[PDB]
């Protein structure tokens, strides 16, 4: 696959808008974020995009693209960061300059919304992107949790590449929707016990492909969707979703032989789920659809909409041991 | 393709609930919907589901799909009817009994979610289905409203297979959200003015594909979506979207490549679309995504979420006269 450059500690991070105009409609917490990394020696560059809005997204197809396109261009640029997602990152992918991304290799990273890119990216160049922070949510967290993000952040995308890397679990996670944008919180988020489970036995190897499911359909059937093969091991995950949706999307999956391919699946741990009162699971609903084929499930990953979120390679190796509750990245993702 | 036997007064109409639970969850507008349709002098059969709820569902997976598969093996039943959409109908296309449909074909009718069911149908066997009432939200729709919906079904679905038809447009039209479920009446629904656009020049004839887009996604890239072919007339309509969710779909579309095979677009009327302020209609985010490409549009076709609802065949050839305002049937659809 095609590597970038690894990070390192005051490096230039450039920020984009794929879709929500958030440095606007979320702009303390946006402020927060730029701090959070300045005060750990990052230079930052914004997009030009920011403090800009078109109501619902932060400017047209083309002008995202353009935004996008302008921080490839810049050769002090060593990590490319979603500011934020929002629903129209897809817009943008034929108008990406793909020869440019080659050219140039860069750390692209975000979650939600721009898994589009993340996946679409990937599908064209080969490139190894990585489902990760944002600035805005991710990095405008308040405390204890923004510095466990920051933790996984730092430690994937700086570490010598040199053996596997096995993840840490974070002690305390949650998904509130509260302390969002303001100077202080409301009150401290509830914070669970990690609940993560392993469901099967002995170690699965194989590809890591996905992200965020339902922005997945916005790509599927394209070029741009890279194609998942036997072997692979499936990451997905959702936020705020119903029980309803998450039944629609497994069974796209289904429907689409992904379940008579991948040797395991990861469950990224769903942002405040909606059961409808069944008190059921996205677990118990795979199950359902899975309709007896027995795959391996990494139930409740932390990476996805929940604080705090690792970082995650995605086009590359991994290594599930579900006897040991582990999983490690086993190839090289950076150069 | 595959052809059904038309309709007649008096036939056995059979419903069933592939989604959510709307016999019970809408009990008043469902008994409404039984007692129009018996007075019009059809029997009707209740599928093995109705009066059941599973939560955010009539049932299991396979439970849907048996209760669909016993319609479609009773001898009595002319036509198969929806009785409301929801999100999860597509779970059940595995387990479809499409050899016993091939047997006996039958008018299978529904919108919205259901057209995983539609789409998946005419997949797998190529018999022509069709987008048009379901038994609870068209059917337990309140005068005047209902007549318009009951006049179009009963055209289509009886009228001798002998020339072109030509659709009638409703002289007026709703989206209001009142007299849902409901015993009685305070007011009727706001009324507004058919501002159905055609956007384009000629004529276009090619056979018409598609149904409710977000539903799409979740049989996209299976082998229950029908390949959408040059020459083809999309039909796509959605309901209650945001812009946002709007142009995702359309992008997802163009990132397919559709838009280089179709020959024309149909946009069903939008049910209280959601421009996020921006006042922009679904049209304008269609012009935006298509790059400059000359596609021909009937913008609000009554065949959606809207009150009335006109019943379309879905996978024969239509032809859209721009100049002169119409659409017409122009291939056989029942036998
Ligand atoms: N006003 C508010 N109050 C409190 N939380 C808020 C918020 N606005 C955004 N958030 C939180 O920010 C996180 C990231 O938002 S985000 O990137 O735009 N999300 C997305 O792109 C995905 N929701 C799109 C995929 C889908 O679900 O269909 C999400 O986890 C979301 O919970
Ligand atoms: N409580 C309520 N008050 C007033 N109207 C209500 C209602 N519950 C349902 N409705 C109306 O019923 C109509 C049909 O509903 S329905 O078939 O389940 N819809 C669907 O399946 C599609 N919405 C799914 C596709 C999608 O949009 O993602 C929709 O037009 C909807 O407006």
């Amino acid at each position: 696959p095609l590597l970038a450059a690894p990070l390192a500690v005051g490096d230039t991070i450039g920020f984009f808008s794929s879709s929500a105009p958030a440095t606007v409609t979320a702009k303390n917490r946006f402020f927060r974020g730029v701090e959070f990394l300045q005060r750990k020696g990052f230079k930052l560059v914004s997009g030009k995009l920011t403090g800009k809005t078109d109501f619902y997204r932060s400017g047209t197809i083309k002008e995202r693209a353009q935004e996008f396109n302008e921080l490839v261009y810049n050769p002090d640029i060593t990590c490319i960061m979603s500011t934020i997602g929002g629903d129209n990152s897809n817009s943008l992918l034929p108008f990406l300059d793909y020869d440019a991304i080659i050219a140039n290799p860069k750390i692209i990273i975000g979650y939600s919304d721009t898994t589009a890119l993340l996946a679409g990216i990937y599908a064209k160049t080969g490139l190894i992107t990585f489902y990760g922070p944002a600035l805005i949510p991710s990095f405008g967290e308040h405390p204890p949790l923004v510095d466990i993000t920051y933790e996984s952040f730092i430690k994937i995308l700086t570490r010598k590449q040199s053996g596997i890397y096995t993840y840490t679990l974070p002690e305390k996670w949650s998904d509130e929707s509260i302390n969002w944008n303001e100077n202080k919180i409301l009150r401290p988020k509830k914070l669970y016990k990690n609940n993560c489970a392993f469901y099967g036995s002995g170690k699965v190897e194989g590809r890591v492909i996905g992200g965020n499911l339902n922005t997945l359909t916005g790509i599927w059937g394209s070029e741009w969707m890279p194609e998942i093969r036997n072997g692979d091991i499936l990451f997905i995950e959702d936020s705020r979703k119903s029980i309803a949706t998450v039944e629609r999307l497994f069974s796209m999956l289904k429907l689409n032989r992904v379940f008579d391919k991948v040797s395991a699946i990861i469950l990224g741990k769903h942002e405040l789920f909606d059961c409808a009162g069944s008190k059921r699971r996205p677990y118990e609903v795979l199950t359902e659809v899975l309709d007896g084929k027995q795959i391996p499930v990494l139930d409740g990953f932390d990476c996805s909409h929940t604080h705090p979120m690792l970082t995650l390679p995605l086009g590359v190796k991994l290594a599930i041991d579900f006897d040991n509750k582990n999983i490690s990245i086993t190839e090289q993702y950076l150069s």
